[PDB]
């Protein structure tokens, strides 16, 4: 059963409530991660929790727990779970900015769940993405603020997820690092424009241990038709391929080798990153 | 009076009111909301306000979770039960799904009721400074819960009591705020192509209109500052409040001006028309 991390207690997830003075309700002040587990081991733990440092202090928000502390609740919570978890540590601005300009009565609670992985078929056939005119703002930043992933989709023809395509220029999807494929070369948004993704993260790494050529530099929309392949990245999608933005298809319309390849090097190379 | 939060069906003391973490405004900040307030404990607006929150749900692919009659009926009755002049935030949620239909079809509402804050008298007689950046609120005609930037971003606003977005040097609305410029004695805003059509914003173009004062809708320019006499901006609890820089940019004479002021007595002097 999913569960919740609140005020000191594992509750069931569908009990633990947050009292409406707290300005991640009234104003969306929060910040949170996304970890995954495999073999009931989170992935790039420690990461993920410096991220989720990262996130607070830029947003001025003081830290209500240690990461050695958060570290504790997610290990337990896991073992409270007994199956692979997807769990999301929440740091909330709490009732008040304060005169100096911080928050300094946020609250935190961490939300375990039974992890849900995207459909098989999905793996098989690929997504297609929406490609909207926007942008994250301080992108470095893992805000709670989610919406336009949402009220973009009313016109996004069922795409499995929208793609931020400022002035042409891809960035990174809504809920994803966006990787184009181009003469068996790599080309990805630079850490300027997007979240600088923990999967983004190892599979650079998988880049140089293969010796695939990685640009860091936005794709562009109209570079899409001379495109082999695509893919976007996430802790939990782990590599989803990409076979239509907008009206474009990429490549032949299927999955492409070198993404199906980074896919099982990734799925081989994890256990380096378990904690 | 005590603040107030309707909640479940039941009044209850703001600070024990709480929302279920499941729910998507706390996950991934999927909300709406207005300000609403009060003067003679009446509420300003009451109908235009309540409008946008369906225009922001419906925007937001949000299903309305009670009728907008039903919601005058919750903040009339919060009004009487509070005794004060009172600001009046209802707040409709993502809720707990995001259905395959592409919907939030299990939304929740609540309806915050404070005391109103209005700012100190000083700032309306000294002015504010704003502080610009290259920034756009998307889908602006929607009133979202996410003014995070208007927090974070004031960590580099050297104590400006307000962020401005200018992007690409035109400026478009504050944080908190219709933003007017007044050149040769006219009134300058962006069109709400850009801009929340704010309440107040719609007040001040009708008394521009009855006083015979130009109002140009267009985005006015960090560069058309220095050739400007006065600024002002303009929210449901601030009414008018005068802007004197803007950046490191001195607005006129650096004090508020005679126009702004004037604006504002009339605004006080007429607001009894779009109460409710
Ligand atoms: C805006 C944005 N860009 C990239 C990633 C990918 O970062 P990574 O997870 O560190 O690789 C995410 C999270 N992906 C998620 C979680 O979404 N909150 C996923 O679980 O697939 C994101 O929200
Ligand atoms: C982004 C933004 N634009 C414009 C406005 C003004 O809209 P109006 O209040 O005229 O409908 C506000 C709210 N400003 C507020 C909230 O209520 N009191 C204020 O000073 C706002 O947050």
């Amino acid at each position: 059963m999913n569960l919740c991390y609140i005020d000191g207690k594992f509750l069931p997830l569908e009990e633990a409530k947050l009292p409406v003075t707290d300005l991640i309700i009234q104003r969306g002040v929060g910040v949170f991660e996304t970890i995954s587990t495999h073999s009931r081991r989170p992935l790039m733990l420690t990461p993920h929790l410096k991220r989720l440092e990262g996130s607070a202090t830029a947003s001025s928000i003081v830290m209500p727990a240690t990461l050695d502390e958060m570290a504790r609740i997610i290990r337990e919570g896991i073992k409270k779970m007994g199956c692979e978890t997807m769990v999301r540590p929440y740091i909330t601005g709490g009732d008040s900015f304060g005169k100096d300009h911080l928050f300094s009565s946020s609250r935190y609670f961490v939300i375990f769940e039974e992890i849900r992985k995207p459909d098989p078929i999905l793996y098989e056939k690929g997504v297609a993405l929406h490609p909207i005119n926007a942008e994250r703002y301080l992108p470095s930043t893992k805000s709670i603020n989610y919406m336009l992933s949402f009220t973009g989709q009313r016109d996004s023809k069922g795409a499995y997820e929208i793609l931020y395509c400022p002035e042409g220029e891809i960035v990174e999807g809504s809920h994803s690092t966006f990787f184009l494929i181009k003469n068996g070369h790599l080309i990805t948004a630079p850490t300027s424009r997007a979240l600088s993704g923990t999967t983004r993260q190892i599979v650079l790494e998988l880049a140089r241990r293969g010796n695939i050529q990685v640009e860091e530099r936005c794709p562009l929309l109209t570079e899409l038709p001379e495109a082999e392949e695509a893919f976007i990245t996430g802790t939990v999608k782990e590599l989803l391929p990409v076979v239509r933005i907008g009206d474009q298809i990429i490549g032949n319309g299927v999955p492409g080798k070198l993404t199906k390849h980074l896919h099982q090097v990734y799925l081989s190379s994890i256990v380096e990153w378990l904690e």
